[PDB]
């Protein structure tokens, strides 16, 4: 699925990502829009370490998931990297959440430090009524 913005604003509000861990919705809304452009079917293989990005929020399966065929990868979330491939992004959220309990928090992902650290990132909430 491929969320219209507000619509995913809402839902990840409704999911209480906003100042989780001391993050702002906002912030969720840049990472997914450069991880994945709101889609929950993105997938992206790293040739380079032999492991692949799964979902809206590109979560790796090296540390995150499990997919079976990465490396010396662990499983922190518990769950099959399958999971956040569904429409429903409960389970994606709910990783996401255990990935920012970790000491880099949302740095974890460089894309967020490319694309939205220090940045005005209102602009990914305007008008959602959230
Ligand atoms: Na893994």
């Amino acid at each position: 699925k491929v969320f219209e913005r507000c619509e995913l604003a809402r839902a990840l509000k409704r999911l209480g990502m906003d100042g989780y861990r001391g993050i702002s919705l906002a912030n969720w809304m840049c990472l997914a829009k450069w991880e994945s452009g709101y889609n929950t079917r993105a997938t992206n293989y790293n040739a380079g370490d032999r492991s692949t990005d799964y979902g809206i929020f590109q979560i790796n399966s090296r540390y995150w998931c499990n997919d079976g065929k990465t490396p010396g990868a662990v499983n922190a979330c518990h769950l099959s990297c399958s999971a956040l491939l569904q429409d429903n992004i409960a389970d994606a959220v709910a990783c996401a959440k255990r990935v920012v309990r970790d000491p880099q928090g949302i740095r974890a992902w460089v894309a967020w430090r490319n694309r939205c650290q220090n940045r005005d990132v209102r602009q990914y909430v305007q008008g959602c009524g959230v």
